[PDB]
């Protein structure tokens, strides 16, 4: 799906979805979409599947369509439903002006 | 309280909690406590009475001491029964290992981090 879709739905949607960051954990800490999880591919499926409801709307991007594509079809073959790529990922999202956010404490994170 | 308190409900507590950076939106998208909501204390008690459960363990920061029991009276003689002020704000949390989440066309930021904002697990709760 198109990043400008996506950046419509974080200003003005239905509150119903999931961006996922599927890229290295320190990569998400360094910088990620505005409001995207962490879910690096190693753990995407144990992880989306003990926290996301299988009809929930979700994004995925990665570093590359290669690990994009790949965290899609995981998911899918995992039972959920509705999941897209988001086209472009990071860079392409920076590059129509969407908001991103970095991190600057792992235990905060794991724990949580 | 102090920012050991709360460092230590991240590492190790509940999720009982929600934390409220009341300073300037802009100095809040420039670096704030990861997990904080952005709540100016100019618009504080009314987003926050509608967005959050009155018995909600809160942590508010503001710019200074001052500016910080400024906010926590606010909430407290707005009704919210467990907030606790964070004593030091973002200095005194960077200076113990505090993690800080910051943003990188006002409206569009503002708009977003609203929508994520009602989008957390206890904002819904208080809306359930
Ligand atoms: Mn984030
Ligand atoms: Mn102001």
């Amino acid at each position: 799906s198109d990043a400008h879709v996506l950046k419509s739905r974080l200003e003005w949607g239905e509150p119903a979805f999931t961006i996922l960051d599927v890229r290295d954990r320190s990569t998400y800490n360094d910088g990620h979409i505005m409001g995207a999880m962490a879910m690096p591919i190693e753990d995407l499926v144990d992880r989306a599947s003990s926290s996301l409801e299988k009809s929930r709307d979700i994004y995925v991007y990665g570093a590359g369509d290669e690990q994009t594509s790949q965290a899609v079809n995981l998911l899918r073959s995992a039972g959920f439903e509705h999941v897209s790529e988001l086209k472009g990922g990071l860079a392409a999202w920076k590059a129509i002006g969407g908001p991103t956010e970095g991190i600057i404490v792992s235990r905060m994170q794991n724990h949580l």
